[PDB]
């Protein structure tokens, strides 16, 4: 009817990398590696190999739409890719190496991966799989060095080549999650989606994120890109820690002191073995200021552990659907005159949905329920960056959504006036342990229920093909939780 | 093929006072009104009005696309239909009450606004440019009561509305310059574009907007839309306080330290005024913590003299054009250890180019100059929120911009290494006075204007008797205000910058 007179300019990811070499061009990008060695970049160098990596994937046959897998931990390779694949206008899926060898293969052909890059002490799992999967093509070693019948990253890098420009709504990325019943689903994220995600989550009621930040990233950027954390570090230019596959707190607390962290997020499991070292020890991390928890509830005790030290503790949810990030944990100005018993309480919350996301606690029928903090219903969400439905899986998506289009998480929740979400129960019956998860139906048919721990977060338990984390711990199923709640501990 | 599974959400204005009644409805929207009193209201109540404004408009027959007009200062009317119109899927066309009323009768003909809103107390500017407009048809005053032949605001108001979704890239609101030459020139802007403008602009290394941030919008609601300041304070949930058309020192502490203002915005004119206030009396602001200056150049003791009382100070640039944000200055972390001395001109300078905006110093050609912050280039932009043209105008459009495609704002600046820009001069002939534009091409034909630098205003007109040359141009057209200030006589002007030179400290101005 109206025009704008508005310029037609595409969102792209590669724009963030892009402006962070133009302005930022000599802020590091610190990785540890799996042998225990640290490694120096900036990004101006991250900037110049990853057009090289564009070019050294396009000999190897990538166009666009065409899925460049990963399967690695957090490191400067990783991040080279992070920007690499997208910037091509390919479709960047990251797997999840701790899964099965047989989950891993279903969703690498489901995916129909055309090259996977993956971490050289990964090298046995890759072997073992390789003869499963039917269409990589291409098989990169994340190193300088390659064995036989393998292709080096160093040696895959190509000449520069320039970023390829698609509409916003393009395929940027890709995840499957094994948060259900039955076979991984697979969501496909756009540009569009992850740079509004990264703007709206980088606020300052939210992570605030800033150039003088110096950001560690242990969240693996093998869940849900490790919580949009590198794109949105890059994008204002913070330094980037990346710690690799050593989350012991030994290791952390020495590159959180090392290279001066002040911004951090993981998940509880991480957490609470590093504040539990840092009593043992009497130590104090001399820069770090903020510290996000998400993945799973964050227990009262591990926000309040973590005050104690002057470490801030703002709690995060979201889903593989939603990419990640929809509700964030911050005090309203007004609640600060609170008592610290009740602000505690206040910041055990899951928090308040973030801007850009439409978030509801609803019934069966879809109607909110009361604002009061007691009435229970399912979080239902909507939005630019949240799924629609399900990748090549009909019965799937037909399921996601309500008759009125809003997501379904799967989540029971309560919420109050002032606006806060608190997560209490879940819907769909699994048990997430140290941020992975395990199906309880799946191990039924082979009662299983998940019961808390102080460690990990839910631990399974048999009442009578998985590796020994999935292993029951001890030896109509809404009764069996309560009859058997303090089992564990 | 191979599509994204994320839904196809638009990005929407109204989004960010749904979030606000709904998470901070209780937050505060404070308003000083003409008359000097203090109203109050909240998020939830400005967003039960919203709606009613809605259903209001839709009454008087204002449909989608449709231009809704607004001649008004900073109030929460104004407020509630920077929400309501686009919430709509109309056009909110905020005017300048400040142009001649040849100007103001311009431009809204040629937006064609169908309804018009305006404060009481610019009732007489109304009236005397009623007979001229062609396309309005409701006549709103913003206020309780209205005389005969006006609809009073409150009784504008109809039933609550539910707000329409219209496609992200369509029209929003609309603004016109008078920052070129001849006829002032129309920028559309859309939801698009002024939502991921609102979010950028937030970030810490911008304004670092919160929640518990109280927000004083200074820069008026009808230049840029307040430089979308009303939109981001919405979107974090920011109490604000809202001055009205009195912006006299007296007046905004009184508002800075009995509300508890935190972050305020506006033109340097104004904070000049505020410092000399502060140093006369000896007052100190309690609350005010971020103060940010855009417009025109900030002076280095400007910046000086607030940062002295704890003020921290922020530059920004932008252009109508521009939505306004693409710059904003904040000190890099690795710079943190220069003096103070260094520091102070690295607050001085213009600042970084913000997310999503790409920005370039370029020649004539095209090519982007050296980063030696010595050589100079007009400084191109391309991005969601910035424009590609002109609204009806072929001509405008295709010199506005660039063969690649990118936008010419006519500014001469140079650039550094760290990225930070520096604007440095003006390719278009104009002076910035106050914060409003003096076309010295147009004082000319009715012999040169060049703009000299000016203490208090930023930049004065100065022409090369005083009083003839004077009333010449009051009959042609031309306010008090736009009378050059001073006449020098020559003997031949150098035909085809120097003047400027040659009369830099004319006025003693910095
Ligand atoms: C840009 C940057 C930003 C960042 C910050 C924030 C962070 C936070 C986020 C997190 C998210 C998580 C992810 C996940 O986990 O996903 P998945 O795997 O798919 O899963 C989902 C699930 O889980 C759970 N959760 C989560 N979170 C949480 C929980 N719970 C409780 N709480 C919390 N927080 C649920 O269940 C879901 O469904
Ligand atoms: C939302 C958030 C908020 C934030 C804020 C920031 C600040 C920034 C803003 C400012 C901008 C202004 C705009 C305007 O002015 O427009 P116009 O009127 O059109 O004009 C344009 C012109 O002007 C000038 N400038 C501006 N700024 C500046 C300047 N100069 C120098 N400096 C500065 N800063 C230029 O020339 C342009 O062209
Ligand atoms: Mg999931
Ligand atoms: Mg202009």
């Amino acid at each position: 009817a109206f025009p704008s007179t508005m310029m037609d300019e595409e969102l792209n990811l590669w724009d963030f990398l892009e402006r962070a070499a133009a302005l930022f061009g000599r802020k590091e990008v610190v990785s540890r590696l799996h042998t225990g060695e640290v490694h120096r970049t900036t990004y101006a160098e991250v900037y110049q190999r990853a057009r090289r990596l564009m070019g050294g994937l396009r000999a190897l046959g990538v166009g666009v739409g065409d899925r460049v897998a990963t399967l690695g931990f957090n490191h400067f390779r990783h991040l080279e890719a992070y920007f690499a694949v997208p910037g091509m206008g390919a479709v960047l899926h990251t797997a999840n190496p701790r899964l099965s060898p047989k989950e891993i293969a279903y969703i690498l052909n489901h995916a129909e991966d055309k090259v996977l890059l993956f971490d050289p002490n990964l090298l046995p799992l890759v072997e073992a799989i390789r003869g499963e999967l039917k269409t990589v093509q291409h098989f990169v070693v994340m190193d300088e060095k390659a064995p036989e019948g393998y292709l080096a990253y160093e040696e895959a890098l190509g000449e520069e080549a320039d970023p390829v420009r698609v509409p916003e709504r393009a395929a940027c990325g890709m995840a499957y999650t094994t948060g259900t019943t039955g076979l991984p689903k697979g969501v496909v994220y756009s540009h569009r989606a992850l740079v509004l995600h990264s703007l709206a989550a980088s606020l300052v009621d939210g992570t605030a994120l800033s150039e003088k930040d110096v950001v560690l990233p242990v969240v693996p950027m093998f869940h849900v890109n490790a919580w949009c954390l590198p794109y949105a570090a890059t994008l204002v230019g913070a330094k980037q820690v990346l710690p690799g596959p050593r989350l012991d707190p030994a290791s952390l607390v020495e590159l959180f002191d090392g290279e001066g962290v002040t911004f951090t997020a993981g998940v509880p499991t991480v957490w609470l073995a590093l504040a539990d070292y840092l009593e043992s020890t009497g130590h104090r991390l001399k820069t770090l200021r903020r510290l996000v928890v998400g993945g799973s509830a964050a227990p009262r005790s591990l926000i309040a552990r973590f005050e104690r030290m002057g470490v801030e503790v703002r709690q995060g949810y979201g889903l593989t659907e939603t990419s990640p990030v929809v509700v964030q944990n911050f005090v309203k100005s007004h609640l600060e005159s609170l008592s610290e018993e009740e602000k505690l309480t206040l910041k055990a919350k899951t928090g308040l949905p973030i801007p850009l996301v439409r978030l509801r606690v609803a019934d069966e029928e879809g109607r909110p329920v009361p604002k009061d903090g007691k009435a229970l219903g399912e979080v239902q969400l909507k939005g630019p960056w949240i799924t629609g439905g399900y990748y090549g899986n009909e019965e799937a998506t037909r399921s996601a959504l309500t008759p009125d289009g809003f997501f379904r998480t799967g989540d029971i929740a309560v919420w109050d006036e002032e606006g806060y979400v608190e997560i209490k129960d879940r819907l769909k019956d699994l048990i997430k342990s140290g941020g992975e998860w395990i199906s309880s139906v799946d191990l039924e048919n082979a009662a299983v229920v998940a019961i808390p721990h102080p460690k990990w977060q839910e631990r399974p338990l048999a009442v009578v093909g998985f590796a020994k984390w999935q292993l029951p711990d001890a030896y109509l199923k809404r009764a069996l939780r309560e009859q058997y709640k303090n089992y564990y501990g």
